[PDB]
């Protein structure tokens, strides 16, 4: 059996929630995202794997007082995206970068209610901003900074062991994005990655290294 949903408090406002998934090829993939927290009202980074999972982390906060103002998705694969259409069913605002929205629409899958198009965009002013670096681990990836805690949630782009599954990958692009993101962010308290352990601003570095030897090795 897979581990249950885990949610747990990172920092004063903000929630790590991961969920479990068996990835073929991969095995047991844990993921990562964030639930910030702003007055009475939660915004989810990134959802889980599976609409139930969706559900379940929702009804968390809920049962705690909070309403779910809104979701962003940080790229398009699943394990970023598989609630949007059960938040959607619900009503609640869903968020996406337009290059998001596009390949969800290529890959058969519910779009983000809103989308956003251009390098920087304010979920919430002044507390919760999405930066698109360029291609990554996808033509896609958006990570998410809140200013207000010097937090990064990177997601499936911070890859400080190894890259992963390349197979949207842009491995030409991904070391030009990787240099932006860590002079962008390189003052970050904490970094929080989809498929590894929260860590500081060395793990922009790293990602960086592990793009620029995946280039060399794909040459
Ligand atoms: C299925 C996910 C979607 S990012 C994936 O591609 N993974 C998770 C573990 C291996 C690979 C990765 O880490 O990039
Ligand atoms: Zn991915
Ligand atoms: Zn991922």
């Amino acid at each position: 059996s897979l581990p249950d949903l885990k949610i747990e408090k990172l920092d004063e406002g903000v929630y790590v929630h991961t969920s479990f998934e068996e990835v073929n090829g991969w095995g047991v993939v844990p993921k990562h995202g964030l639930v910030v927290l702003v007055n009475a009202e939660a915004y989810l980074i990134d959802t889980p794997f599976t609409a139930k999972d969706t559900e379940k982390l929702v009804t968390w906060f809920v049962e705690r007082g909070y309403k779910i103002k809104g979701s962003i998705s940080s790229h398009f694969h699943s394990d970023s995206t598989g609630g949007i259409e059960w938040l959607n069913s619900r009503s609640i605002p869903t968020y996406a970068s337009e290059l998001t929205n596009e390949l969800l629409k290529k890959d058969g899958k519910v779009q983000a209610t809103n989308s956003f198009s251009g390098v920087n965009y304010w979920l919430v002013k002044n507390k919760i901003e999405v930066f698109y670096p360029g291609p990554g681990h996808t033509p896609d990836n958006v990570v998410v900074w809140l200013p207000e805690r010097k937090i990064l949630f990177g997601g499936c782009f911070i890859k400080p062991y190894g890259l992963g599954n390349l197979g949207d990958a842009n491995i030409e692009a991904w070391p030009k994005s990787a240099k932006l993101l860590k002079s962008k962010y390189g003052k970050a308290k904490l970094v929080v990655p989809s498929h590894s352990e929260v860590g500081d601003a060395s793990l922009l570095k790293l990602t960086l290294e592990q793009a620029v030897k995946g280039l060399n090795e794909s040459k």
